[PDB]
């Protein structure tokens, strides 16, 4: 079992970012390697379809307790679905997935579309529109409402900003960083606010619609017949739309891709299939989630080595979505590749792999793809705009993946036939 030796390589991981794992595999001449990180802890990094299958074998791999505490404290929340395994988890996961009905999915499609269409005058009005900001604000409205949480217009900028600080909070992979305390306070504000809405739903003082996150989560009972304590229920209710709001990352990359590859825009208009393909390729191609931590429950024999009981595991997400034996020219933006993709649950894993119900795979993959479809169709078809000179670098050596400028646009003008 090959090592990238060192007492702790955390700072090295942060310096190489999304290309750390690839650089070590290339340099050590192997598909599997160990590295100590997060304070002396050894992690075996596994990749590919074969890495993803094993990583989501629940007989062999534990997730419970393997997220760094600082990331639990800021991104996901204490006691979040992300932090439990086994029966307790499968039961709770069922609640999340129960929101993802055909009707709720069309509802998020319709909200996203209507708000974009409604937001054109405002965007014509601005000297310039930062798409990272503008989309996070617009998706805060979609996401609160989709979750049955009433958020006043007056409060959406504040809320959006608190979400942004949280979503970003994995940048130090669990280390100390200067924005950490601000991250914890944004979460506290958002948790208090959702806890209030839960307590008040349970008292019958407010009335979220049947089938919304707020309603289902407030009234749900676990497999022992106990409801979630109010705080944990607010934490998990957030886990139902903070990540929806975080799609702003992908809206921004979306516009970068369409701008770099202007051909994609025409095909978004010409081919009703293509918006789906484009959205999938934005998720595969661009960096967001670097890797996921787990731990070996027992020795595992994998790719000619033994992973010892107790060692850490890191499923390489960016590595698997850019694996040259899974995708021809993994570093070329090419939506048409998804004409052939067979729907495998172990290659396209930018929001996790495996099974929605039994593993920790993202609950909101279909919402992510739906929202990106409607957003990209909006930007391709209903408006024209200019892209001024700006820093459009996406630095693959810096976690998290952002377009440096946020992706700024000007001279927005609705596309209308007036003849
Ligand atoms: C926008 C970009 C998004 C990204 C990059 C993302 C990524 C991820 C990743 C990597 C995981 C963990 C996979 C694992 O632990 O094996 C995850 C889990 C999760 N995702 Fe997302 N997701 C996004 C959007 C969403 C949306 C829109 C929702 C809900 C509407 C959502 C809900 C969740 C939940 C509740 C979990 C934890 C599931 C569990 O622990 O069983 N995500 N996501
Ligand atoms: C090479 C490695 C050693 C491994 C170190 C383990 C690092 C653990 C950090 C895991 C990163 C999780 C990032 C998840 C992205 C969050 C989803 C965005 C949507 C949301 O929840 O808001």
């Amino acid at each position: 079992l090959k090592r990238d030796k060192g007492l702790d390589n955390t700072l090295k991981v942060l310096k190489q970012g999304y290309l750390y794992t690839t650089n070590q595999r290339n340099r050590l001449n192997t598909s599997v390697f160990q590295t100590k990180a997060l304070g002396g802890k050894p992690f075996v990094v596994v990749t590919g379809k074969e890495g993803a299958e094993m990583f989501y074998n629940n007989d062999v791999v534990q997730r419970e307790g393997m997220l760094p505490k600082r990331i639990v404290n800021t991104l996901f929340g204490k006691g979040a679905i992300h932090t439990v395994d086994g029966k307790k988890h499968v039961d709770r996961k069922a609640l999340f997935m129960s929101l993802m009905t055909e009707g709720n999915l069309n509802y998020v499609r319709e909200l996203t579309r209507t708000l974009w269409h409604a937001n054109t005058q405002r965007m014509e009005s601005m000297d310039e529109v930062n798409i990272y900001r503008e989309s996070i604000v617009l998706l805060t409205k979609v996401g609160t409402r989709w979750a049955g949480v009433q958020a006043p217009p007056e409060d959406i900028e504040r809320i959006a900003t608190d979400m942004d600080i949280m979503i970003d909070s994995f940048r130090a992979l669990g280390g100390a960083f200067k924005g950490y305390k601000a991250s914890k306070e944004a979460r506290r504000r958002v948790e208090d606010w959702l806890e209030e809405q839960i307590i008040e739903t349970r008292k019958g003082n407010i009335h979220p619609p049947e089938g919304t996150a707020l309603y289902e989560f407030a009234h749900w009972e676990d497999y022992l017949g106990n409801p979630m304590d109010s705080r944990t229920c607010a934490i998990d209710l957030m886990n139902t739309f903070r990540p929806l709001i975080a799609i702003n990352r992908f809206v921004s990359f979306g516009l970068h891709a369409m701008n770099e590859n202007p051909i994609t825009r025409e095909k978004i208009k010409s081919e009703p299939d293509y918006a789906y393909k484009f959205a999938q390729e934005v998720r595969r191609y661009y960096p967001f989630v670097p890797f996921l931590p787990g731990k070996a429950k027992v020795d595992i024999d994998f790719q000619g080595v033994t992973i010892p009981a107790g060692v850490g595991l890191a499923l390489d997400v960016y590595g698997t979505t850019h694996d040259e034996s899974l995708w021809d020219d993994p570093n070329e933006f090419r939506p048409e590749r998804f004409e052939t993709w067979d729907g495998s649950p172990f290659d396209l894993i930018p929001q996790g792999g495996g099974d929605y119900w039994t593993n920790h795979r993202c609950a909101g993959e279909w919402i992510t793809v739906i929202i990106m479809e409607e957003t990209m169709k909006y930007f391709a078809e209903k408006i024209t705009y200019d892209v001024p000179e700006q820093d459009l670098e996406v630095d693959l050596n810096s976690i998290p993946g952002y377009v440096k400028s946020g992706f700024v646009i000007k001279n927005v003008r609705e596309v209308v036939d007036r003849t």
